[PDB]
């Protein structure tokens, strides 16, 4: 009991998001949201211009590739359309856990996986796609990681981010890499666009509903794309655009600020992070960290409070042994005796046998540290929110999701969107729309492909 209870506490304490604070700090995200918008130097929201003026109308039609590289997998897809009553005709995709070197390698490793499935890929093509002969197949590459856009089809890595960390590759042109190693198959296709998976599924969600105005991911990582007036950025040079509009990557990971509540905990995890120093509001809230946070607090408690045992499972001394899907399992263990969170612990932290007390404990924390994630995603939301000023009632606006987190862990679904509508108070909630637009990067590409054929 006493000793455990002293840690929790701390926990409760340093992780605490009262509703004020929530405010406070979609504020920030603001102020921030701004500075990326000024070219402010060293804004830690990049805010980046995608070259994306139009989003998808509905009425686009042809065979058009998508190509999705994300944090743990990617997709190859390929769609069929038929304009504005017929929509998408057909559409099919293989999906590839990536392996974990490629994450770590070289720049040429990865691309040539990539591209070597893509080439296999379309040799299976059915004939329900098709495309006039002379014809170049063209593609759609979404591309969960920051670039520096310098076409629609063209743009520059800025830094690997959760899980990567491929050195050559920073500072080169990633369309470029990707289209070596595709002709390096003797593969015959021209990549017509290149976009965040924010913007991708903000185009996905578009398609469907015109009432998106935003899309947030929620995965391996976490970022967030909203459709801003041109005439607001402050950093844009050139001839505005026709629409008005400019879809912005706001690579909101990359938040920090004094107002998050933060702990050793996190301090240690990002000193030892592939990435040390940078995403930081992320590592707070994304898939790829929530079981880390959850094992170290764990840790410390079969440390300082013998919780398993007298002595600490070796197994719980293993960084990133706890993943956020066993955490989403014990997380929803509704049993008395908490079974089936048992047998996670019993499988995770190779012990035979736990306490229930100690079961409760477990069950405690990964509540603590999913909700404070839900919490601080729901402050970002509100955030945008705020910025396209649909705060306040005087208007349907939708925010499209996408990410396995925000997918699968209902838990942490259901505490974003108490928040978010607690956040907006009931007039203004009434007012917005939080749908799953699930895998929806992928399509988005190739939508955004289409509007940039080199055809008709
Ligand atoms: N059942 C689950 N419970 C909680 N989290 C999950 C669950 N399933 C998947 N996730 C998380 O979501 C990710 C699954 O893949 P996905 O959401 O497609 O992300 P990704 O494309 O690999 N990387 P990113 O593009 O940054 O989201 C994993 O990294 C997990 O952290
Ligand atoms: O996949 C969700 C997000 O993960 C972030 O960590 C990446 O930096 C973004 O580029 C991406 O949109
Ligand atoms: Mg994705």
């Amino acid at each position: 009991i006493p000793m455990a209870a002293a840690v929790i506490e701390e926990v409760e304490q340093r992780f605490s998001t009262p509703t004020a604070l929530l405010r406070g700090i979609a504020d920030a995200m603001v102020e921030e949201m701004e500075r990326g918008l000024r070219a402010d130097p060293h804004a830690p929201l990049k805010m980046l211009i995608s070259y994306v003026d139009n989003l998808p109308t509905g009425d686009e039609h042809g065979l058009f590739y998508a190509l999705d590289l994300g944090g743990t997998n990617f997709r190859v897809i390929r769609v069929q359309l038929g304009g504005r009553e017929k929509r998408v005709v057909s559409q099919q995709y293989e999906e590839v856990a990536i392996p974990p070197h490629l994450m770590v390698g070289t720049s040429m490793e990865l691309f040539d996986f990539i591209a070597a499935e893509l080439e296999s890929f379309v040799k299976t093509e059915g004939e329900d796609f098709h495309l006039p002969e002379g014809r170049q197949r063209e593609l759609g590459f979404t591309f969960s990681f920051p670039v520096h856009q310098t076409s629609i089809s063209s743009g520059t890595l800025i830094k690997w981010t959760k899980g990567f960390s491929i050195n050559g590759t920073v500072g080169e042109d990633v369309v470029a890499e990707l289209s070596r190693a595709m002709e390096r198959q003797g593969l015959d296709m021209k990549v017509t666009a290149l976009v965040n998976d924010t913007v991708g599924t903000l185009a996905g969600g578009r398609y469907v509903d015109n009432d998106v105005a935003a899309a947030v991911i929620l995965g391996t990582g976490t970022n967030a794309a909203y459709v801003e007036h041109a005439n607001a950025i402050p950093k844009w040079t050139g001839l505005l655009p026709r629409s008005g509009n400019m879809v912005i990557n706001m690579e909101w990971g990359n938040f920090k600020s004094e107002r998050l509540p933060r702990s050793d905990y996190d301090n240690a995890l990002d000193f030892e992070s592939l990435n040390p120093g940078e995403q930081i509001y992320e590592k707070m809230i994304s898939g790829m960290y929530l079981g880390e946070i959850v094992r170290r607090i764990l840790l410390k408690l079969a440390h300082d409070a013998s919780l398993f045992g007298d002595v600490v499972p070796t197994k719980l001394e293993q960084r990133f042994i706890l993943r956020t899907p066993d955490m989403s399992a014990m997380h929803h263990d509704t049993s008395h005796d908490l079974k089936h969170l048992g047998a996670k612990l019993k499988d995770i932290l190779g012990v035979a046998d736990t306490s229930l007390e100690a079961r409760y404990i477990t069950l405690h924390v990964c509540d603590l540290v999913a909700e404070r994630g839900a919490r601080l995603a729901a402050a970002g939301i509100y955030g945008i929110l705020k910025k396209l000023g649909r705060d306040r009632v005087p208007q349907r606006t939708v925010i499209a999701l996408d990410g396995g987190l925000y997918e699968h862990y209902k838990k942490f679904r259901t505490c974003l969107e108490a928040t978010l509508a607690d956040l907006l108070g009931e007039e203004a909630a009434s007012s917005v729309v939080v749908k799953l637009a699930n895998d929806g990067s992928g399509i988005g590409a190739a939508l955004l492909a289409a509007s940039h054929s080199q055809y008709a």
